[PDB]
């Protein structure tokens, strides 16, 4: 029972020990392609990098190499795609990837500039009248409309295949105001974000996976996917004493290194599932609720 162990940490204030433990019993692969000395101005962080085993091959002669990574969450059926924020010569590898993956929708969770710093580069349009083409993919990419509100935006991309011609729609979910290391302001805010993205239909099995990124795509991300997939296999079973939140974030683990850079971030992992669990469990009305305490308006 998640509700219990988390009073029960929260009591003795043990959080630091118990994040700490997942670190040591977290899986440990080879990222020999990433270290490669050619892929070294494809990452944005010497330290985090994908695994081998899992990481997203471009489909190109040249080189195949992306910092991504593929989550595939056998027992909960949802694959997400974790990714670092795309750097100024990545922009098109990104797009690549988004397109032969056949991902509907892409999360971000970091802004362009924290803290003085570029931590992302500006990889979609921001006018509609100024569409970006990526030469070195041969796609193109056009903002088609956004609503934006207070601490989230979503836009509508248009992403085009210029040697196919084929034209796909791509949902651009922005959250704004997580801080890096952070937290979101409250669980209501995640959650009222988080279902955004799930009621777009991004996450659905017909689709290939969401893309997910922050600036190194394993911090806010990997929080974002745990609270997701908790949900999900609570979903499934109906029954929210079955997931072990700790067990899910070390099976995610073996997938990309890092996921969730803070104790903190996994308490608040834990926050978010245990009032997500509300809507899971037939309490539809908590979802206005959470509207209404994100102030999106
Ligand atoms: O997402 C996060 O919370 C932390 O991600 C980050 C990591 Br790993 C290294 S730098 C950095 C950042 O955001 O500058």
């Amino acid at each position: 029972e998640m509700e219990k162990e988390f009073e029960q940490i929260d009591k003795s204030g043990s959080w630091a020990a118990i994040y700490q433990d997942i670190r040591h019993e977290a899986s440990d692969f080879p990222c020999r392609v990433a270290k490669l000395p050619k892929n070294k101005n494809r990452n944005r962080y010497r330290d985090v990098s994908p695994f081998d085993h899992s990481r997203i091959k471009l489909h190109q002669e040249d080189n195949d190499y992306i910092n991504a990574s593929l989550i595939k969450m056998e027992e909960a059926q949802r694959s997400y795609i974790l990714t670092q924020g795309p750097l100024p010569n990545t922009c098109g590898h990104f797009w690549e990837m988004v397109w032969e993956q056949k991902s509907r929708g892409v999360v971000m969770l970091n802004r362009v500039m924290e803290k003085g710093s570029l931590k992302c580069a500006q990889y979609w349009p921001q006018k509609e009248e100024k569409e970006m083409i990526f030469e070195d993919t041969n796609l193109k990419l056009t903002l088609i409309s956004e609503d934006i509100k207070s601490y989230y935006t979503v836009r509508q991309l248009e992403l085009e295949n210029l040697t196919t011609q084929e034209t796909r729609e791509i949902l651009h979910f922005h959250y704004t105001t997580w801080p890096d290391f952070g937290v979101p302001e409250s669980p209501a805010s995640f959650l009222n974000f988080l279902f955004k993205v799930r009621e777009s239909g991004s996450l659905s099995p017909e689709h290939g996976p969401v893309v997910v990124h922050c600036s190194a795509g394993i911090g806010r991300s990997g929080t974002f996917c745990l609270a997701d997939t908790c949900l999900l296999l609570m979903d499934k079973r109906k029954d929210p004493s079955s997931v072990d939140i700790k067990k899910v974030l070390l099976e995610m683990r073996k997938f990309r290194m890092g996921l969730i850079q803070t104790a903190d971030q996994l308490r608040f992992s834990y926050l978010a599932v245990i009032e997500g669990a509300k809507f899971i469990m037939g309490d539809s009305s908590v979802q206005d609720q959470w509207k209404e305490l994100s102030h999106e308006d």
